[PDB]
């Protein structure tokens, strides 16, 4: 038989993992919303309150290299993190700013991932309005989505248990 | 009418090689369907259902790391996969998370090639809505179109035969 | 006279940091004035005179390289600095220039500051028009918005206090 | 459509050289007139038949590996490229695979050079219809424009003669 | 009207440097007006007409992988360069070709300065037409703008003596 055909979706065992969560800080009612949800769902899949660690940057492309940076420290105090959830939100404004901070902060997690030698999860929102990152940090007057912090949190455990540094 | 995929250039026979599918579970149904063509081209051309091992992440843009890391893990267990078909579904949304997820995991699965030192198939579909979707999974009503998995299983035949490690 | 009002985050002392600011010379009347927010605000978190360095290019494209090299001569001179601000200003044409020079521009930068092992602040604006960039640099005879470079020393200072070389 | 660019800056003798022509098999009856075209003109400049060594991949995405892996196994049999011309034909379609798949190609035969050390030649066509691409062909019903496949084997000659490996 | 070709932010000896011109080939007549331009600029910068040295390749595709060579060839000579200005002029004609060879030949250009370790200037023209090329060349019948050729020369200058190789 094909080896993992048909097996159903698992539930991921986060006790003993180690998950960094690390923030900008402009769209701060947002990022709030989006860290406490990501904590939530760890929290649900066992991860222990002391093996969350936050950190704070300026803003979205300060992401990658504070991402690296914390990722050193971590490892340096004898805390390493298994897996590191950068959380940014960027809105369109008049200018290409926009675009061009959310291309390269995006290349530049994406490509992280080798340098840091663990998952790193994609918790930047790119919207449009303000109104659709309020909507995906479940947030908005209408509740019209769900707070995507949760499903960041539900990925940075399942990424850590099956192909983190200390998996296998 | 006309002219896209071509004719296999020869009969490739896959007997001897072993072929990793990793795919993100967004669109499940469009996903499953793609799996199972690539699964179905790819015995067609002779590849044992025993070596042909499948593995599953969150969402698309975890598709890089986890290929990477999948990889790992087969050598490590003493079956490395020869060449590794990488399956997400992206479907246009109302904010810019669509294109900046599309751009930076085609990139990265293009220069995974390098560092996983073998061919990574592109079975990523990047559609703007999910008709279109369906239809490149061969599950549309209509049945406009044809399954692409199972070019994407053909591709990683030939892929492996011709240019994997162990070819020359 | 530390009157305050953005975000809050802590409060960073940059009294033993070595900041490099390097400018590019197009649009020189909005640079000069991004330029002098950044030492304002960055002498207000304490950062001394003598340790604000300045250098300069002649147009944006030049501050990858220009920023690679003036890292260099600085640390050659055992005067490194800690954390750097390149900052140039970009305003869409009538060609492409616009875009091809921002986009290789940014991700440069952004890549770069592995390459340099130091933050590297996104000083670069990308404005469609004259008046947006008048705007961000606090110019603009509405006064619409407030001088960008002040964000951008307030950034230098807290990557350098907390993740700059020197930090752990 | 409106061509320009010139002859070399002289006439580049090609008989000591060989070129490795790879292409992709979607849109075959383009494909085929433009590997003749690159074929005639190396021949007219000297190019040995026996030095013109062809391979094939199943699509555009393919070519960078695919080329890769056909240097690797040339330079193995004892009978390496010193230059390769990787072609394809892009068609764009209904999504954003037509974008997706060229930008991630073009960006890494561009970036391939340096690993393969030798030039590689631009053969893709990015065309948004069919006819475009027949005429870039030289085989539109009207023969509006001419083959580019000629363009792209004096290219070849050139960049082997002038700056291959061997050429210094 | 003949006057100095003197700038205030532009004064840089250049007599102790050899600069190297690499230019495409399409679009000749803007092509060559604009090297002239260079050529002319850094004349009156003091760089010595032995030490500029020119070199031509088929295409604006064909820069990167010319000037790795180009820089190649002559350090190998004995006549290293201190800095290299690449010249190619892409006019957008009707499909994707000229956003591609643009976006990736930019990029190539850009990050090609780590790997021949000196500056590059960016000497490519990116028009959506003819006009606009003539015009950025100095050469429309109008005058409308200047010939960018001469900023490009004096950016060479002041790049190589301010963070050329040899300069600390
Ligand atoms: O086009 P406009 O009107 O100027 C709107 C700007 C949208 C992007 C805003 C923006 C945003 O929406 N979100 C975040 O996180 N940062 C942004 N800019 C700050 C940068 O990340 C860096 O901190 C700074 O550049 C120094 O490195
Ligand atoms: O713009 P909208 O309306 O919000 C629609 C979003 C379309 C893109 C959706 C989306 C989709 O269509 N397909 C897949 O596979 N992933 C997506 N996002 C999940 C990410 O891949 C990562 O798992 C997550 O970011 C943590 O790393
Ligand atoms: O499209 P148009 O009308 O020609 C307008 C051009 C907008 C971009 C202008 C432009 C601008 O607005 N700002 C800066 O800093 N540089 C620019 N061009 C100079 C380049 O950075 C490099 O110095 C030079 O290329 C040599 O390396
Ligand atoms: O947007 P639509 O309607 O689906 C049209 C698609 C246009 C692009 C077609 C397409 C085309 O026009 N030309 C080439 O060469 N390949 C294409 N896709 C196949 C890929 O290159 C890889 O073989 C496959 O992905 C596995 O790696
Ligand atoms: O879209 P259309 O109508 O076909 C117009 C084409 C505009 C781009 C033209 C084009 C142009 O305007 N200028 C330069 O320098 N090269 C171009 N194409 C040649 C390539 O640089 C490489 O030499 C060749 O690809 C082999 O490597």
């Amino acid at each position: 038989a094909v080896k993992g055909l048909g097996k159903p979706d698992q539930v991921y065992d986060g006790s003993k993992i180690r998950v960094g969560i690390i923030h900008a800080r402009w769209n701060r009612v947002i990022i709030d919303a989006l860290v406490k949800g990501a904590i939530e769902r760890m929290a649900s899949l066992g991860v222990e309150e002391n093996n969350i660690i936050i950190e704070t940057v300026p803003g979205s492309y300060e992401l990658p290299w504070g991402t690296k940076r914390f990722v050193d420290r971590q490892a340096k105090l004898g805390k390493p993190l298994d897996v590191v959830i950068p959380i940014g939100v960027l809105i369109k404004g008049s200018t290409m700013h926009f675009e061009y901070i959310s291309d390269s902060t995006t290349h530049a997690l994406m490509n992280l991932q080798e340098k840091v030698d663990m998952p790193v999860i994609f918790g930047l929102l790119t919207c449009m309005t303000e109104e659709q990152a309020l909507a995906r940090a479940g947030i908005d007057e209408a509740h019209s989505m769900h707070n995507h912090g949760e499903d960041w949190g539900a990925a940075a455990v399942e990424m850590a248990v099956k192909f983190g540094k200390n998996a296998f």
